[PDB]
């Protein structure tokens, strides 16, 4: 992963 996020793609 390019970092980590968590659902901030997600929309």
């Amino acid at each position: 992963r390019r970092w980590q996020w968590r659902m901030k793609k997600l929309g």
